[PDB]
RNA sequence: AUCGCUUCUCGGCCUGGCUAAGAUCAAGUGUAGUAUCUGUUCUUAUCAGUUUAAUAUCUGAUGUCCUCUCGAGGAC
């Protein structure tokens, strides 16, 4: 396996960031519910966080709370 | 066999990572003439003048005498 060098850390950071969030969705949702629907929740974390970036107030009007 | 629930098959119907938003930019005339957008457009009465292939344009009065209170009646 490569190491993780310099010029690989940053984006190797969000693909670790991704697979953490992937974890706590799949231990988060109940018994049942087929759509797992966590490609949507990824796009929402990264509209989160570029809603962060440029300092706009980010709310989703639906969306569970947890 | 009717009704409600659960499960499955088949038919039209929502559904692409990260970084410094990853970064940066972006030049023509002049004179005539034509065409297309958009706006303004066209109902008052016959006749005469001008005009015209003809229309259009174009300048002038748009039922008279008397009486009563644009209206009515009388030999008309």
């Amino acid at each position: 396996a490569k190491t993780v060098t310099k010029q690989r850390v940053e984006s190797h950071f969000d693909l670790e960031l991704r697979a953490a969030v992937m974890h706590d969705i799949l231990d988060m949702m109940p018994e049942g519910i087929k759509q797992n629907k966590a490609r949507t929740i990824l796009q929402h974390l990264s509209e989160a966080w570029r809603c962060w970036k440029a300092n706009i107030p980010w709310k989703v009007p639906g969306l569970p709370t947890p």
